[PDB]
């Protein structure tokens, strides 16, 4: 579950939008090794529920660093936070705060020296982040993103519709394509650097059988490809790609 930075985003980011967040914060520092750090406005931790949830995918991440978890349940006036360390709980808090969660996490794989030693450089792991919220901003156009990387901002995604969220990641303009138990809907852009997304459901699904297929039949063209199909298609890729002009 847990090998670098990005895994500790992918978690905490999945658990804000579980919550019904629609302003999700992030920010990472020396490539997430040092700080990870995951803000939302969803409903919150119960301070009754704050010290289970640590002890799954919380529990794997507070094993391995200097963890905080802080959470203002949208029924309570205060917040609590718990501090816990390669899985030791140091104690616990009443804090100030706004309604929701914010998760810290410091040192990762501190205790495990070996591991820390063979993560990735500061700015491969930074990437990885990146394109993480992109993915998540992609299926959430609903959801504002943020992301901070060595105190900059590096993205930022307010609330819009499914077309202007995928241009304003892309920074380009699209022109959008539709398909038929199976719907597809599409957005691409033909000049660019080819890069080819796909969503099947709501998750993205990294398949090469699929990308080499829509950089056949689309063009060095951005595809954004956004698939529903029941609990489980090519041909109508390629009736899709028929749509433009
Ligand atoms: N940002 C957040 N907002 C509200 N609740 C949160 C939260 N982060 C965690 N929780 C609560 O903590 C619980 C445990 O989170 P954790 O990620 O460890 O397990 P999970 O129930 O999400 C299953 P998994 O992550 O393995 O799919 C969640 O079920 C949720 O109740
Ligand atoms: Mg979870």
């Amino acid at each position: 579950v847990i090998e670098s930075p990005v895994d500790v985003v992918k978690e905490l980011v999945e658990n804000s939008l579980d919550a019904k967040a629609t302003k999700v914060e992030v920010e990472i520092v020396k490539g997430g090794k040092r700080l990870i750090r995951v803000k939302d406005n969803g409903t919150g931790i119960h301070p009754e529920d704050v010290e289970k949830v640590v002890l799954e995918a919380l529990y794997s991440i507070s094993s391995v660093s200097k963890f905080k978890l802080r959470s203002r349940f949208f029924q309570e006036k205060e917040g609590k936070e718990i501090e816990v360390e390669a899985g030791n709980i140091l104690g616990t808090r009443r804090v100030g705060m706004p309604v929701g969660t914010e998760v810290e996490v410091r040192d990762l794989f501190f205790n495990l020296p070996v591991r820390r030693k063979f993560l990735k450089k500061e700015d491969t792991e930074r990437r990885k982040v990146l394109e993480l919220i992109k993915e998540y901003a992609l299926t959430n156009p609903e959801v504002e993103f943020t992301l901070f990387s060595e105190g900059r901002e590096t993205l930022k995604l307010k609330k819009s519709s499914l077309k202007e969220r995928v241009e304003e990641v892309f920074q380009t303009k699209t022109e959008e394509l539709y398909a038929e138990g199976i719907t597809l809907r599409a957005f691409v852009s033909r000049n660019q650097q080819g890069k080819y997304y796909v969503f099947i459901n709501k998750r993205p699904i990294q398949n090469k059988n699929l990308k080499e297929f829509l950089r056949k039949v689309f063009g060095k063209t951005l595809v954004v490809l956004y698939a529903e199909l029941p609990p489980f298609f090519l041909e109508l890729v390629r009736e899709l790609a028929g749509k433009e002009k």
